[PDB]
């Protein structure tokens, strides 16, 4: 199962969400985490720096708390730009063969990786926030997503209240809202997994429950 | 410079030490941690497996926490038989060379790979606890390290208390000791260096002052 993290707009909570869903999904099935954002979000939110090489897609990879993280690189770049989304689009799903998940961080653009991405995804995961850009996003991807009529999964994030909007028949407002939680920057600074932190940091983890929600919604 | 961390005795701090240790000198310097015991404390304490590979020595690395880590394999278990102690030495330095500082993690034994790194190495740090068994392995570590024309640096670990022995005059022993800390097992849990852990957790990290000192005193 291939899961793409998608949002247009920057700072809503890609990377949070494919780390966190990847590092749960890696309890009980095979999972890998694909970081095509080249600022690497995902690779630093696991303790790694992206690569100065031009590697081709899917090439490195390091197994780190138990998730097969595909860090990113400069390489990445240069298929933002050249890229074909044909050949992208193939690479991602032999790749995607060798696992149970493969979650997808994709960069906060439309470019190439992030088309690639959404379109070989099983599942589309789109996080919403109640800053307005967010809205904007969420409409535009409906919208773009109505277009080859496929469907993404919203929920919400930076939030104690779910952001759900009308007449988005392509986008499917999830219960699932995520508030704002130092838990997060704390286990971002770290370096690893808030999933992985919060078991360590406080008595009664709390995020589990999100991402347990948002792989049950999401899963088959 | 090659430090390596020396201890027969089983868990007292060897990979504590090391983890640790490379973490601090990874702010400032170039710093590589070669794991060597081929259960591979360090490699988990970075989030990582030992490889179920028979790897040449050195081969695989992965930048974690800013350290340069290589991890442990299967592939030791045949050098600590067969392997060459002048071509294990020369790849250690070899591997070294590419570093300010490489910290080197060793078994709880006296074996090839150990005793390697003992040769090649500039200085040598050993942890001792204040049980029974330490002292008679501080005391053998003595005979060993007068049987190769070496000299190490003690410290205590597990103590509020100083543990010195005024007989061995291989050994010399410093004033650093490090007390229980619940901060160590913690971070095991993550699988993470400590230090980093704290400067997380807490607002005025205090586990660096000992590694602070460890590194004061091996680098005078
Ligand atoms: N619920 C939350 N509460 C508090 N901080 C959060 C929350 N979710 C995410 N963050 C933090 O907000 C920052 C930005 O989140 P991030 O996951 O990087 O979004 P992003 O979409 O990947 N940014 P970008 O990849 O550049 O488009 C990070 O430091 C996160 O740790
Ligand atoms: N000062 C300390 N306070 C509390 N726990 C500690 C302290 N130092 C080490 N530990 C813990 O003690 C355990 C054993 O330490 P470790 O660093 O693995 O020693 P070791 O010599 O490498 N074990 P081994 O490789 O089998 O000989 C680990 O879980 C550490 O987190
Ligand atoms: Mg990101
Ligand atoms: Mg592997
Ligand atoms: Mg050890
Ligand atoms: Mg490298």
């Amino acid at each position: 199962m291939i899961v793409t993290v998608i949002n247009q707009k920057g700072g809503v909570g890609k990377t949070t969400t494919s780390v966190n869903l990847s590092y749960y999904l890696s309890k009980e099935k095979k999972t890998g985490l694909l970081d095509l954002d080249p600022e690497g979000g995902a690779t630093i939110s696991y303790g790694m720096k992206r690569e100065l090489k031009e590697l081709p897609l899917g090439e490195k990879s390091v197994n780190i708390f138990n998730v097969e993280v595909f860090p990113a690189h400069i390489g990445l770049l240069k298929l933002e730009l050249n890229g074909d989304v044909e050949e992208i689009s193939n690479k991602i799903k032999e790749i995607g063969k060798q696992f149970d998940f493969l979650v997808i961080d994709t960069p906060p653009n439309l470019g190439t990786l992030a088309i690639s991405a959404m379109l070989v995804a099983d599942r589309i995961v789109s996080p919403v926030t109640p800053q307005p850009l967010a809205l904007e996003a969420i409409k535009n991807l409906d919208s773009r997503l109505k277009s080859i009529g496929k469907n993404a999964y919203s929920f919400t994030n930076f939030s104690k209240k779910v952001v759900k909007l009308d007449n988005l028949s392509s986008v499917k407002f999830t219960e699932i809202t995520i508030p704002p939680s130092r838990l997060f920057i704390e286990a971002s600074r770290l370096g690893v997994p808030a999933l992985r932190y919060e078991e360590v940091r406080i008595k009664k983890p709390k995020l589990a429950n999100y991402y347990q929600q948002l792989a049950k919604v999401i899963s088959e």
